[PDB]
């Protein structure tokens, strides 16, 4: 039982020194996370806390291997910290929200988390953007929703349309001006294929969530509210800032459009106040701790209401002495979603509990299957039980508001909605009349729907696509410029502005960069075969964009999920355990 052991720093603390534990070269990773937890005596929640090991820019998710297999020494720096660290995040709607972000997840990962907290389904068509309001909490789980459950106080507007700018700084704001000031947005992407911190982020960072590739998928404007609302205001500031040009007729229907969308957004009710159940209704849990632990969608369960309390099974034979919760409702808080013509009978239950709240959203088939439940949670919340004659007086109000069953149910804005060059050309006052007639065609469209046709309009524009990597090429001086657009790849003379090569991506045979030299190649069927190296942009992103959209319109026919991750790191090089 000899050992001869050497020593190990370990920091710790929200600035960068803490201590130093004694390890073998022998020991587990996962061991040392112990002897690190006990070396400092702190009253916290390591949950989510790692290590970072600086000097071989990686960390050890694999909590188990030998210390030896690693090759960590006593020699290069150790950093013990969370993962999540919080970010600025600016929007592409111009504001921006504080939430935390996976340092530890390949940034395709991060990203996808982020968007799945933000209701913004497909995120491989999002990535986040190098620098040139409410705090976080935890989800984890397939997906769901009340509206995107993130009952708190804290609702802020980003699936909302925010106004128009006012035309003072809407000239006053960058403009492109020209192709090589144009590309210095493509020059700031991250790689979305190595962690945060391989990037250089640190703690209090800004990052940018912009659309990446412009190939949507499932535009739905009853599933996406906040993936529309940020596409589409990403279109329109690509617009009123001139990064893509329209022609002086479809400036007025894009106008016409942006008013028409915020004149609604300027604009039933449950005002309402005050023996056994037994039924097949479906739930949906939330743990209290929810870190180490997901949730299965809605799931039907057996649940039983007695006197007060109420219990849910899975089958009546495994009732009653085998439940699956057991609540005090002698607390409260019932909160009701009812959507009559859409069917959604859903009432949230918080129970009051000394280990965390247990948050159950329970969900009824029918009006009158609905009516009893939920009087008797509201009675039990107030105490008294469905024994009581207000418990069949409030199933009789229920019912008697549940009938109503689906048959019957200007300001002269500014001309801020056209870019700066059509309000230096054009007076604010003969537009005006302009945008209200083109206006005529889009005002009998909804939110959603308006804002999906100014997408549409804005994908039938002749450069919608394209995103301008100027880099030199093969056998040129002048190193022109590249461009991207999904389904090609373009060349123009940077100054003439003519299209020379239109490289197609049908026609691209398997090419990859790589080199010593810092440049592309790509193959191209019949043997003709282009290069190209960076110029003051990147490398990397280049074949980042161009395998990106390979991945893209390739996907799944109609429920496009569950993406093989390691086949999008696979169009990006290189393979990693």
């Amino acid at each position: 039982s000899s050992w001869e052991l050497r020593v190990f720093v370990g920091e710790e603390d929200p600035e960068a020194e803490s201590v130093t534990l004694r390890v073998t070269g022998e020991s587990h990773i996962g061991g040392v996370l112990l002897k690190i937890v006990e070396q400092i005596n702190r009253k916290q929640d390591w949950s989510d806390h790692a290590i970072w090991w600086e000097q071989k820019r990686q960390w050890l998710l694999q909590t188990h291997w030998t210390l030896d297999k690693y090759g960590i020494l006593a020699d290069a720096r150790l950093f013990f910290g969370p993962q999540h660290r919080p970010v600025i995040l600016r929007l592409p709607n111009r504001r921006a929200l504080r939430l935390r972000a996976s340092f530890s997840q390949p940034l395709f990962q991060a990203v996808a988390a982020i968007c799945r907290l933000l209701s913004i389904r497909h995120p491989e068509e999002l990535s986040l953007l190098r620098a040139p309001v409410a705090p976080a909490l935890f989800r984890g789980m397939p997906a769901h929703f009340s509206d995107s459950a993130q009952t708190e106080a804290c609702y802020h507007m980003l699936s909302r349309p925010q106004p128009p700018p006012d035309p003072l700084l809407l000239q006053r704001l960058p403009r492109p001006s020209s192709l090589s000031d144009k590309t210095q947005l493509h020059s700031r992407w991250l790689d979305s294929s190595r962690c945060l911190m391989q990037q250089g982020i640190k703690a209090g960072d800004a990052l940018w969530l912009r659309f990446k590739y412009y190939s949507f998928f499932d535009l739905d404007p009853k599933t996406d509210p906040v993936r529309l609302t940020q596409l589409y205001e990403q279109a329109r500031w690509d617009l009123l800032l001139e990064e893509i040009d329209c022609t002086e007729e479809e400036m007025m229907v894009f106008a016409a459009l942006q008013y028409h969308i915020n004149k609604l957004s300027q604009s039933x009710x449950x005002x309402x106040x005050x023996p056994e159940l037994k039924d097949h209704l479906r739930i949906f849990r939330i743990p209290r701790r929810p870190r180490k632990l997901t949730l299965k969608g809605y799931r039907q369960h057996w649940v039983v209401f007695k006197e007060t309390t109420l219990s849910y099974y899975k089958s009546q034979d495994e009732a009653p002495g085998d439940p699956i919760q057991q609540l005090n409702l002698k607390g409260c808080e019932v909160v009701p979603d009812v959507n009559v013509s859409g069917q959604k009978f859903c009432i949230k239950l918080l129970v009051p509990s000394p280990e965390g709240m247990s948050e159950i959203y329970l969900r009824c088939q029918d009006e009158q299957q609905y009516a009893r439940w939920m009087a008797g949670c509201r009675l039990a919340s107030k105490g008294r039980t469905m024994a009581d004659s207000s418990y069949t007086s409030e199933v009789q109000a229920i019912l008697a508001f549940l009938s109503l069953q689906r048959t019957g149910s200007e300001g002269l804005n500014p001309y801020g909605l056209v870019a700066p060059r059509f309000q230096r050309k054009f007076k604010a006052k003969q537009l005006t009349p302009r945008i209200l007639e083109a206006h005529q065609n889009v005002a009998q469209l909804s939110l959603a729907e308006a804002q999906l046709r100014f997408i549409q309009a804005w994908q039938s524009l002749p450069d919608f696509g394209i995103s301008y990597v100027m880099v030199r090429f093969k056998g040129s001086r002048k190193d022109e410029i590249l461009g991207i657009a999904n389904n090609r790849l373009i060349r123009i003379d940077l100054a003439v502005g003519d299209v020379v090569k239109t490289w197609r991506f049908s026609n691209m045979r398997q090419w990859n960069v790589n080199w010593d030299i810092r440049q592309v190649a790509i193959e191209f069927d019949e043997h003709i075969n282009v290069a190209f190296s960076c110029v003051s942009a990147s490398c990397r992103i280049v074949h980042e964009y161009i395998g990106g959209y390979i991945f893209l319109s390739t996907r799944e026919r109609a429920r496009g999920e569950e993406l093989d991750e390691d086949l999008f790191l696979q169009l990006t090089g290189g393979h990693e355990a």
